[PDB]
C-alpha cells in the first residue's frame, strides 16, 4: 500500500512505502487517536527474528544482501542465541544501529544530521568510575570548545535485566532544583526529585539557581554512585539581548550541550539501557521552553515587567512579546559566544528538506508533527504546514521508567 | 478501555470513557497514525436513528419512556414507508448544539449549549437561501455584539436535489490571479473567483472584495447573490504604537461563517448547515495574514518596523508575527466587535474539557488544531493530552460542489 502526505503551503504530495516497514505499536486505532498522548528480559523465542530483521536491514544498506557473509552472520548469531541466550554486535553494526536509532525517531527535528553521529563503544565498561570517565569524554569530544559535534557512549546492553547499566541522570548537564519550605523552587523545578535523590546519596549542594548535577552512574546493577563533572568540561552561556541592556542583570544562563541518558537504544532486539546522546541546542528548547514554561524557570512576568509592557491583560500579547525577546537573546548569546545553535526557521525549513530526499531515496520519514513544530511562531515555520505520518521503525530510542522507580537497593 | 489524559503542566490526570461510545473511524491504525493529516440506504439508517433518539431521550431523563419508545416506533414506521425520516424541532436543536459539543477540532466548545438555531428546512429556493442567509448574518453581528448561530436547509433525500452554499464561508475576499504573476486579493479564493466570475459576477478587482454568495436549491444550478454590504462588518486594522501600520490598508470581517460542511444528526445529512462563531485573533493575525499562501504581510511590516532582516536568527519574522496580532485584537477591540485572543480563548477550553470530563466522561479533542498557530507552549492547551474521536451528531467536510455539479 501507498500513503500520500501533503504540503498545504506548497501543495507538495510525497508518497510512503516505508510504513509497511514498521511493526510495532502506536497507541492509535481506527477509534482513537493518541497523536498527543506523551507515552501511549526478552526470551530466544522472540530474539533471532528481531535479530534477523536487523542484519538483514544492515546488510541490505552495505549491499551485501544474501551474500556468504550475510548467511554466515545470521548463522553466528543464531548460534550464539540458542548458547548464550543472546548475541554481540559487531562494530559496525553497533554504529549502524544507533545511526538508525536516530534516522528514526519521530520525535526529532535534527534528523538531517543523522549519518554524522560520533559513537563510542563502551561495551567494555564494569564499574560506574569506567561510566563516569566514558561519559566526561563524551562531553569533552562533543563540546570541542563550542564547535559541537554529535556524539553517542553505548555501554553493555541488558542481558538479566538485573545487572542493568543506567545513567539516572535525565541529561547528563542539567541544574538543580530545591523546594523550599515556603512551597517556591529555587533553580530547576524538572529536576527537583532527582536533585533530593542526589542530596541523600551524599552530594553537598550549592543550593544556587545554576547548579550543575552530578552525574548519578549505575554499573552491571549495582547501586548508583556520584561523580562532578568537572566543571572546566562543562561549557555554559551567559545570556544578554543585543539591545536590551538589563537582560543580563536577570542572571540567566544555560549549558550549551543538550545529551540525554535516559532513553533505551533498541537494535536487533537487544537492549542498551544506557546510551547517552547528545547534539546541539534549538532556541526554542531554552528559550520558550526551559525558561517560559511555567513548571520551568518561569521567566515571562520579570521580562515582561523589565520590558514595560502592558500586563493588565493577555490581549495585549505581553506574554508573546516578551517571549520573542526571550529567544532573541538565547540565539544572539549563543552566536556571540561561538557556540552552536540553530533556530527554529533554520531547524525546520532543514527538516522539511530532509523528509523529501527521505521519501525519495527511503520511501518515507516517520515523524511526529505535536514535537516537530516548535512550541512559539508554530505556523510561520514550514513544518506546521506538513503532512506527517508517525510510526514505528527500529533500531529505535525509547523512554524508559526513571531507574530509581525500579531498582533493587543493594545497601 | 478506560482511558487517562495528563496535563503535563498542572499533574491533574482525566478518566476518559466517552470515547467507547465513538461510532465512525480516525484515519489511524495500530501501525500508523495520521493524526496530522488534513482529510483521512433504509438498512443503515434506523440503526443510526435509534443511537441518536436513545441519546435525545437520555438528555432529558426520559430514557425507557413510553414517549422515548412511542418515537422509535414512528420513526420507525416512517423510514419503512418513506425511507427517510423528520426530525422534532427538539432534535434538531439538540442535534445541531451537540454536532458542535462533537467538534473535536474546536476550541471555542464552552460555548456549545448557546447556539442559535434557525430552522430552514421550509426553504425551496435559491432567494429563500439569501433571505435566510441575510437575517442569519445580521443576527449573528448583532451589531459587532456577535452571537453564535446555525442555519439549517433541508436535508438531503436521493441526493440529486442538495441545498449547498457553493462558498466555504458566508463572507470572505476575493483572489485575482494577475498578468503579473502575482495575486491580488486572497489566494485561497482565487478558484472560486473565478466561478462567480464565470457564473456572472462583476468583480471589482480589489485586494477585500467581499465575494457573493452562490447558492444551490435543490440541486438546481446555483445563483448570485451580493449580501447586503451594511449586513458585512469589517474592521479597518491599526495598532496602538505603530502610526504606520494603518497605512498598509489591511482591513478584515467580523463574522467567521462556515458554510462548506455537512452536519450530520441521526443519520439524516444536512448539506447546508452554515453557522458562525466570533474569531480568535490569532485566525486572522497568524492565518490569514501571515500564511505564505495568504495574504503573506511579513515581509512589508517587517521592512515598515525597520527589523535585520538579514538572517533568520534574529527573529524578524517572530516579532512582526506579534505586532500584527496586537494590532488585529486591537482593533477588534476598538470598534467593539467580538474577538477573543488565543490565552483567553485556550484557557476557557481547558475549563470546558474539565466539565466535560466531569459531566460526560470526556471531551474529542484534535490537539493539532486546538493549540494556536503562534506561541504554543505559553498558552496551556500545549501541555494538555488530548484523544481524538469522532461523535455524531457531527460536522463533516464534504467536496466542493463544482467538481461535483451537473449543470
Ligand atoms: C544535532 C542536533 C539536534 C537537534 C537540533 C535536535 C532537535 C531535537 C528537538 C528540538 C527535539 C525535541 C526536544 C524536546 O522538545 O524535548 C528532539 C527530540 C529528539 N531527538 Fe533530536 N536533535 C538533535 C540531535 C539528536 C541526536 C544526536 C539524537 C540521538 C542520536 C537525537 C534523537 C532525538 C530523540 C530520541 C528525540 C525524542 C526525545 C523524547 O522523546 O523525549 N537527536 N531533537
Ligand atoms: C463562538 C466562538 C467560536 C470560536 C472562538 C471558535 C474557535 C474555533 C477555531 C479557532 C477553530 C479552528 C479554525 C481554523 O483554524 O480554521 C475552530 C474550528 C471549528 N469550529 Fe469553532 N469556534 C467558535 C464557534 C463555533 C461554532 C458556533 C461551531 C458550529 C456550530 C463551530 C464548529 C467548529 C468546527 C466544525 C471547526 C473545525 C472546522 C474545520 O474542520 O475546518 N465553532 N473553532
Ligand atoms: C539529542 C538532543 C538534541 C536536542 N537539541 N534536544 C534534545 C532534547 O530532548 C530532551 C528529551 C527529554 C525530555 O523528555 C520528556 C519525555 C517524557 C516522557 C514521559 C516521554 C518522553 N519520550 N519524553 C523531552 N525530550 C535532545
Ligand atoms: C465557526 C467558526 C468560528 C471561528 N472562530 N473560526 C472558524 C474557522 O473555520 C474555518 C474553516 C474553513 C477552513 O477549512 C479548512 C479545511 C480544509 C479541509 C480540506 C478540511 C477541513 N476539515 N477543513 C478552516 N476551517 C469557524
Ligand atoms: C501533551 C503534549 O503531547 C505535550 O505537551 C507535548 C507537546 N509537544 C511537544 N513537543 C516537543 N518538542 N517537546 C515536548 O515536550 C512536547 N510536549
Ligand atoms: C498539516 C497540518 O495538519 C495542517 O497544517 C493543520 C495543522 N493545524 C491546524 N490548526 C488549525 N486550527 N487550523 C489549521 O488549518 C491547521 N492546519
Ligand atoms: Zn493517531
Amino acid at each position: 500500500r501507498f500513503l500520500k502526505v501533503k504540503n498545504w503551503e506548497t501543495d507538495v504530495v510525497l508518497t510512503d512505502t516505508l510504513h509497511l516497514k514498521s511493526t510495532l505499536e502506536t497507541g492509535c486505532t481506527e477509534h482513537i487517536c493518541m497523536g498527543s498522548i506523551m507515552l501511549p528480559v526478552r526470551t530466544k523465542d522472540q530474539l533471532f527474528p528481531l535479530a534477523k530483521e536487523f542484519l538483514d536491514q544492515y546488510y541490505s544498506s552495505i549491499k551485501r544482501f544474501g551474500s556468504k557473509a550475510h548467511m554466515d552472520r545470521l548463522e553466528e548469531v543464531n548460534k550464539e542465541i540458542e548458547s548464550t541466550s543472546t548475541y554481540q554486535l559487531k562494530d559496525t553494526e553497533l554504529i549502524y544501529g544507533a545511526k538508525h536509532a536516530w534516522r528514526n525517531a519521530s520525535r526529532c527535528v535534527g534528523r538531517i544530521q543523522w549519518s554524522k553521529l560520533q559513537v563510542f563503544d563502551a561495551r567494555d565498561c564494569t564499574t560506574a568510575h569506567g561510566m563516569f570517565n566514558y561519559i566526561c569524554n563524551h562531553v569533552k569530544y562533543a563540546t570541542n570548545k563550542g564547535n559541537l559535534r554529535s556524539a553517542i557512549t553505548i555501554f553493555p546492553q541488558r542481558t538479566d535485566g538485573k545487572h542493568d547499566f543506567r545513567v539516572w541522570n535525565s541529561q547528563l548537564i542539567r541544574y538543580a532544583g530545591y523546594k523550599q519550605p515556603d512551597g517556591s523552587t529555587l533553580g530547576d523545578p524538572a529536576n527537583v526529585q532527582f536533585t533530593e535523590i542526589c542530596i541523600q546519596q551524599g552530594w553537598k549542594a550549592p543550593r544556587g539557581r545554576f547548579d550543575v548535577l552530578p552525574l548519578l552512574l549505575q554499573a552491571n546493577g549495582n547501586d548508583p554512585e556520584l561523580f562532578q563533572i568537572p566543571p572546566e568540561l562543562v561549557l555554559e552561556v551567559p545570556i544578554r539581548h543585543p539591545k536590551f541592556d538589563w537582560f543580563k542583570d536577570l542572571g540567566l544562563k544555560w549549558y550549551g550541550l543538550p545529551a540525554v541518558s535516559n532513553m533505551l537504544l533498541e537494535i536487533g532486539g537487544l537492549e542498551f539501557s544506557a546510551c547517552p546522546f547528545s547534539g546541539w541546542y534549538m532556541g526554542t528548547e531554552i528559550g520558550v521552553r526551559d525558561y517560559c514554561d511555567n513548571s520551568r524557570y518561569n521567566i515571562l512576568e520579570e521580562v515582561a515587567k523589565k520590558m514595560d509592557l502592558d500586563m493588565r491583560k493577555t490581549s495585549s500579547l505581553w506574554k508573546d512579546q516578551a517571549l520573542v525577546e526571550i529567544n532573541i537573546a538565547v540565539l544572539y548569546s549563543f552566536q556571540s559566544d561561538k557556540v552552536t545553535i540553530v533556530d527554529h526557521h533554520s531547524a525546520t525549513e532543514s527538516f522539511i528538506k530532509h523528509m523529501e530526499n527521505e521519501y525519495r531515496c527511503r520511501g518515507g520519514c516517520p515523524a511526529d508533527w505535536v514535537w516537530i513544530v516548535p512550541p512559539m511562531s508554530g505556523s510561520i515555520t514550514p513544518v506546521f504546514h506538513q503532512e506527517m505520518l508517525n510510526y514505528r521503525l527500529t533500531p529505535s530510542f525509547e523512554y524508559q521508567p526513571d531507574p530509581w522507580n525500579t531498582h533493587v537497593w543493594k545497601g
